[PDB]
RNA sequence: AAACUUGAGUGCAGAAGAGGAAAGUGGAAUUCCAUGUGUAGCGGUGAAAUGCGCAGAGAUAUGGAGGAACACCAGUGGCGAA
């Protein structure tokens, strides 16, 4: 019922609408995920930068219960709330060994939808 | 009718180019499908809802299938009659 994985990856994915943060191991298997959808936030506060920490504290505590003391952090997406989420995991004791941006950019390749007229 | 070389061509020596046609080879990304981890949302908006998910979604990891387009370079840059 209790695992022991020292070291994980955080992965925060933020976008515009919304702030997901995974605590995964090293071989992508995931210990705890909080959003701020999760945590109740609706609307405009899902995207705030507050609601990026509690979600990103609320993953971190989750991971730490199986013993989670180090994490490497990946971060995709351009919404608001990416610092926040990083800040949280020091906050929340785990230690950012390395910082990565893993947001996916294609080499021109599929055509994106329609520019919204409103 | 007879000359001439300046126009227009030819030769010779150089120059650059997303000019065109046909094969072949890549890497990024999207979608789908297959499994592992995992959990109560995800997605979306001015705000919502429809939708998707709890028959395990989204996320994360790995593998496979397929199509389309070629980041950076890249510039009143280049080439072409358009």
């Amino acid at each position: 019922v209790k695992k022991n994985i020292e070291n994980g990856v955080a992965h925060i994915r933020s976008t515009f609408n919304n702030t997901i943060v995974t605590i995964t191991d090293e071989f992508g298997n995931a210990l705890s995920w909080s959003s701020a959808g999760a945590l109740g936030f609706k609307g405009s506060k899902k995207s705030t930068p507050f609601a990026a920490q509690m979600a990103s504290e609320t993953a971190s505590k989750s991971a730490m219960e199986h013993g989670l003391k180090t994490v490497e952090v990946t971060v995709k997406g351009p919404g608001p709330g990416r610092e926040s989420a990083i800040r949280a995991l020091q906050s929340a004791g785990l230690e950012v060994t390395a910082i990565r941006d893993v947001t996916p950019v294609p080499h021109n390749g599929c055509r994106p939808p329609k520019r919204r007229r409103v």
